[PDB]
């Protein structure tokens, strides 16, 4: 799966965004099969693909021939005097000033439906603050020189923060979830009312399914039920999202005769106690954990029948830290804009609890005993690197880095210095790695926002990122080209 970028003008340019912005919704609009995503993000559009069914000439030559919103805002911002001061102009000044415009999204979802707009009007424009406050609250407005922008949801951020919109523009419980999208148009006024209220996660599992499968005993760490993921949304904000460690999860489904991307269950460090409500033919595939039902252990990469009753349980037994569980038929799930996998960012899906019931989509009639020797997890990871969009090879390629922190959004890595850098935010790329002014350097995963301002030098072999996967901290990894 490779993913290239368009560029058409630097920095925030309406002719050039409107150019990227157009491309992008005449592939969204008719999608060839084989397009994964078209994000676009001022005069910069990203196209990530898969080569096996649609190559890149064909991809090229499509695009050689290829809404005002009202937002009412509170002006009660904490920084509201602040910027008044520092721009020299009264509070009645900056709020005049910041409804003038008929904005536009010239990019979306630095959090899902999280739009960028432009331009503030030059007496507005005030450089971001030196520290970022790592929690911004819901539907903040905040501006930022040429750029104003509304927080769907809580985030950090160094924005000046100069009121409150009295509408929530993302929602997914809504029958419209996102209020903007791409190159809207938003248009600013004062008003009066109460801070609407953050919505909370949406459910992907019904509650009561048709065919109950397995009861919930005890929850894991985190257990999250994935399918292949979630295709075509990240030019709204949506994580690509699915098994962090994709090979396993196909795994654990081939062998219970299941699809692709047939919903499936991934844990990490510690698993889920699970009661099967029916004789079930289930799998087990990653690594980490041994499997074992009513006390006999039953090794990854086999299934076996799981019987009326009895209780599924996972041990640890290092090194590796997610195993998936798959069971024949695959879980019954409420997609969400195409897909079962969660969006834990976006508050769509959540971590399995206790007393929940998973059922079956379909009864499968599978044999059990199926095997197959998965591949084993190198004790030292050798990730292989590609140029990134963004010298900066040599550093990572200098010497071993460690694991700091690794969860499904990204891999943090301690090591020798590497140069870095940062500008107007564009698509975030396929295992990109991350590398700020100053800062750790972070390999983008599944879970990665859409938009990144810091630089990407260079990107993880997609053949590869399932070894990050099973990162854990203290992991050590070698960067080769």
């Amino acid at each position: 799966v490779r993913g290239f970028y368009l560029r058409f003008g630097e920095g925030v340019s309406e002719e050039a965004n409107r150019r990227a912005l157009a491309l992008a919704e005449a592939l969204l609009r008719a999608p060839p099969p084989g397009l994964l995503d078209a994000v676009p993000a001022y005069g910069v559009l990203y196209l990530e693909y898969d080569p096996r069914r649609l190559s890149r000439g064909r991809l090229l030559r499509l695009l050689k021939g290829l809404r005002v919103v009202e937002i009412p805002v509170r002006y009660d911002g904490e920084d509201l005097p602040e910027v008044a001061s520092r721009l020299g102009l009264s509070l009645e000044a900056v709020k005049a000033l910041h409804q003038k415009p008929l904005y536009r999204v010239y990019a979306l979802g630095f959090t899902p439906g999280f739009p960028f707009l432009a331009e503030v009007e030059p007496a507005l424009r005030l450089p971001r603050k030196p520290h970022p406050r790592p929690r911004v609250p819901a539907h903040a407005v905040a501006v930022a020189g040429v750029q104003t922008g509304i927080y769907p949801l809580p985030s950090p951020g160094g924005w000046n923060l100069l009121g409150t919109s009295l509408v929530a523009v993302y929602d997914p419980h809504r029958e419209t979830p996102f209020l903007l999208r791409p190159g809207d148009r938003v248009r600013f006024l004062e008003a009066e009312g109460p801070t609407p209220p953050e919505p909370r996660p949406l459910e992907l599992l019904p509650e009561e399914p048709r065919l109950p499968a397995l009861l919930v005993e005890e929850p894991g760490l985190m257990d999250l039920v994935v399918d292949g993921g979630r295709f075509l949304g990240g030019h709204l904000g949506l994580a690509r999202s699915g098994p962090l460690d994709a090979p396993s999860a196909r795994l654990a489904n081939r062998l219970v005769g299941n699809g692709a991307g047939a919903p499936l269950l991934e844990f990490a460090y510690k698993g889920p106690v699970l009661t099967a409500l029916r004789d079930l033919v289930a799998a087990f595939a990653g690594y980490g954990f041994v499997a074992l039902l009513e006390g006999e252990e039953i090794p990854p990469g086999q299934s076996f029948l799981w019987p009326r009753g009895k209780t599924l349980r996972f041990r640890p037994r290092g090194p590796g830290v997610r195993g998936y569980l798959a069971v024949a038929g695959g879980l019954e799930v409420r997609p969400f804009l195409g897909s079962a996998s969660p969006d834990l960012r976006g508050r769509i899906g959540r971590p399995l609890w206790a007393g929940d019931v998973l059922g079956l989509e379909a009864l499968r009639p599978v044999r059990p005993g199926r095997a197959f020797p998965q591949r084993p997890l190198p004790e030292a990871f050798r990730l292989r690197l590609l140029p990134g969009p963004q010298e900066a090879f040599r550093a990572l390629c200098s010497g071993p880095f460690r694991v700091a922190r690794a969860d499904r959004v990204g891999v943090e890595l301690l090591g020798p210095e590497v140069p870095g850098g940062e500008g107007l935010s564009e698509p975030t790329p396929l295992g990109g790695v991350q590398v700020p002014p100053s800062g750790r350097p972070l390999v983008l995963l599944a879970d990665k926002g859409s938009l990144g301002g810091y630089a990407k030098p260079a990107l993880v072999d997609p053949r590869d990122l399932w070894l990050l996967g099973q990162a854990r901290p203290g992991v050590e990894i070698h960067f080769t080209s």
